[PDB]
């Protein structure tokens, strides 16, 4: 018997909790897993499968008990007109308002091209004038409507994520996890690492004087990576030299979800020195002025946070984040698996925070080793960790680097910064009007590996006016397609006009799961 | 206006006439085609092979249903291609030798479905039982039903025309080509010019603006499309583009074929290709209605086309001088691009492997439909046309690394040339991925669970098929996934999913019509 008999994880909160939970799962009851414990979160959608459908948690149980609201997209407001950061989006050069949105909907696609690629033809052509998000996705009336994706009877409208309360989810599973599960919490200090001759781990000492054996060792001690970096000495890469942010500044604030309902969205509100979060929960929404301390001081960052909302800035109570940007040189060490913000961290600005932890955990899974740690089992892992990561970082960084806005030292220092080559080759190819990287969906493998597709790219570049050089050449030959094509954009406007109508709103639906 | 008006296409066969019908569609009519084929002294139908997505891709495009174009050219049912003697030394038969553990030398590739527990597949339980003497069958038999009823001879429709399993096709080569070009003259207004090129009229830049032919018509053009064969006479010829040799990663660059009338009421007809290995390369055998196309690929480094004529008459018992025999020398690799300046290559001129896992034809259509959507206008962008030439080399890479481990992985170093094959090396690329599959995990997992194009052409070769040729050459991982040791649950739900094969193979064994019924009722 070769087998890990004892899984270690170090730290709580959604990582260590979404790690123990999971494991405990995965592994059947043939491991022993304990966990040793001393603003709002916005998700991506395949956590309900990839995550909670894998527990066999149902979707309602676990939002009910973390009070958590609905999100059809990431909404980025003023990210191309210049001046201090307002929740009410500015008026363009060409007239139109600062806001697009980058939701989950799918694009239909005539004659095997997607729809981006037919409303690209029309708008550089003149034909049209509608913004992509509009023209291309029924989600995006929906969203300025305040629907909820669902109607009361629980069919579905739209594909959807979720908004939630990060420490409610954490103790949502920790409970989960501790009762139907086996998982032994222990509420405790940890003061030593204790390593045999080989540099594995062999145990945690805690304050109390115990000792906690184990086979595999977790890292889920956030920033400070008690295991992974200080234990272990495996050195974290810094990647301010692609996204320059590395501070925030966060509240709750209580919210009139009569007066004015509950935006279905994630909302990016731009800023002096950086971006500010919104995530709407029910009677409050989450926000936070992320920023970079290279462009601004704490208070500077703090003053212009309240400012935005109407805030007292000496009656409102701040929590202030340092936080590593970048990745370990490798996420897994001898028998140190790091996991959440010990592994690596982005801004939340695409809402890859949760995906990364299920992300990680899941590969751990695949890549669980026995005691022999075999070389490649632990490679195979590290190299699916800094794929994953890079393509979310290059993601960001086209948030920033293709914004028009150069009224303020951080946003040119922006344009200062290396583009990775992938991005640059993503950014010459969307140029010459081709798709880049096309869905392969009309299983997790699929999600993770094609993370970032077409319409995403064309989200982000068409709503920060980034274009394509030309048409795709191909439509120049294809009559018929444009027709068909018209057909789908009516197909679309019809089917935004019936649910904008037949639709509960957002507020409607969360008052019922919520009672 | 800045369109390309007139598409010229060079040469004629599968690839100009699956180039002139599907530009034909893709177009509708604002692109004027011309195919130039010189005129073509019957050869013998030797047969060809293909993958399952010829008619998703190729024909459904066309709007041609399957039926059609089978009845056309007198096309048979392929549920795999099926390797027998690849483990065993000495002459070929085919017959399968017993290797030294009483197994039959011989294991299939087919195109069946893998299903998975708790998110792994199927091959990776199968593993785990056969490192662990749990179980005796091959990783073919237990994990396809597919198998159960090639051994059965069974078709892979009822007669009734339901599907039973995934299936892909055996034809005339030279009838799919009479059948298309019929299609594209007639119902697509493609103009065919039976003549020899003779000139390539090039402007300042080295573009093509016209061929002359013979007849000394002069055809001009806007793109010209190269499918003149291995004599790549626009692409490699008048263009001047460089032909990278990768007989560095596989040695065959000849064959000898021939047809061979066939007793299909005695013997049944297999639904399936076979890779008969041979003295020095190996033998396909293309089963149609009456006959099976077939040919010794070798390599003329270890045996000269005498010594590969004998053993192959040899083979099937036929007379050395009173048959009638095609000799192919074909050029192994790729050009260093497929599309330079406005000329295209497609086939043969583009790029070419031995036709081990029937890729011929997929390279054809992988090709147009990728230059479908790279279409140019008359500025040529040149990232449109790198962009092309990059899906282009991936595709082929892939394939012949792939190819490569089919040699590779054979135990096979009783001839001069398998011990040769040992001696290459091997691409990084397929080193990786034996790493990967050593260590028990899984190669390329499909991102289909039981879709559009992309799909198919990104993740061509998966899990199941590095699983069907590394298991089938009796490759193996050096032991289990280690998390399968932690899931006994999971064992479980497996077991049940062997079952239910075992099940799918015997009710279909005994229900399923044989080929041979299903090929009669379809050619009326
Ligand atoms: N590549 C297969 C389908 C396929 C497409 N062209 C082929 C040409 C030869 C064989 C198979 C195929 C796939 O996606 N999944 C299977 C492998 O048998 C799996 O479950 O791993």
């Amino acid at each position: 018997d070769n087998r890990i008999k004892t899984v270690v994880i170090l730290g709580g909160g959604t990582a260590g909790w979404m790690t123990a939970a999971y494991l405990g799962k995965a592994l059947q009851n043939t491991v022993k897993i304990v966990v040793l414990e001393a603003v709002g979160e916005a998700t991506v959608p395949n956590l309900q499968r990839a995550f909670f459908d894998y527990l066999g948690i149902p979707e309602e149980e676990w939002m009910r008990e973390c009070n958590a609201s609905y999100k059809m997209a990431v909404k980025f407001i003023n990210w191309r007109t210049p001046g201090e950061g307002s929740p009410d989006p500015r008026t363009l050069d060409d007239g139109h308002t600062d806001t697009f949105h980058h939701p989950f909907g799918l694009l239909p696609s005539a004659d095997q091209i997607p729809l981006s690629h037919y409303w690209a033809a029309k708008r550089l052509q003149g034909e049209t004038d509608e913004n992509f998000d509009e023209a291309c996705f029924a989600d995006t009336a929906i969203m300025n409507a305040k629907k909820a994706p669902r109607f009361l009877d629980m069919r579905r409208a739209t594909n959807y994520a979720w908004h939630f309360d990060a420490s409610k989810v954490a103790a949502f599973l920790r409970n989960f996890a501790v009762t139907k599960q086996a998982v032994e919490h222990v509420e405790d200090e940890m003061t030593e690492v204790l390593t045999d001759e080989r540099g594995f781990i062999t145990a945690l000492r805690t304050k109390s004087g115990r000792i906690l054996q184990g086979d595999l060792f977790v890292d889920c001690s956030g920033f400070r990576g008690l295991l992974i970096n200080k234990a272990m000495e495996e050195p974290f890469i810094d990647m301010s030299d692609h996204l320059l942010c590395n501070s925030a500044v966060a509240t709750a604030v209580p919210h009139d979800d009569e007066k004015n309902g509950v935006e279905p969205y994630t909302s990016s509100i731009a800023m002096e020195a950086g971006w500010t979060w919104k995530i709407p929960m029910l009677g409050r929404f989450g926000s936070g002025h992320v920023y970079s301390d290279h462009f601004a001081t704490q208070d500077e960052a703090t003053l212009a946070f309240s400012k935005l909302w109407g805030l007292d800035p000496d009656n409102t109570e701040f929590n202030h984040v340092r936080f590593r940007v970048g990745r370990n040189r490798r996420a897994w060490v001898r028998n140190c698996v790091s996991v959440g913000l010990a592994s690596c961290f982005v801004e939340p600005l695409e809402s890859s925070g949760i995906y990364f932890i299920y992300a990680a955990i899941h590969m751990l899974a695949k890549h669980f080793p026995d005691k022999t740690f075999d070389k490649v089992l632990v490679d195979r892992f590290n190299r699916e960790i800094e794929e994953m990561f890079d393509d979310t970082r290059d993601f960001l960084q086209a948030h920033y680097y293709f914004s028009p806005r150069v009224d303020t030292p951080f946003w040119r220092a922006n344009k200062e910064l290396k583009l990775a080559d992938s991005i640059k080759d993503k950014v010459e190819t969307y140029r010459a009007g081709l798709p880049v990287n096309l869905p392969v969906t009309d299983n997790f493998e699929a999600e993770f590996r094609n993370f970032w597709t077409n319409g995403s790219y064309y989200c982000i570049f068409a709503g920060l006016g980034l274009m394509p050089r030309n048409p795709l050449p191909a439509l120049a030959y294809k009559p018929q397609s444009i027709a068909e094509a018209e057909l789908l954009f009516a197909d679309v406007k019809r089917k935004g006009d019936t649910l904008v109508e037949s639709l509960p709103s957002t507020y409607d639906l969360l008052r019922q799961l919520h009672g």
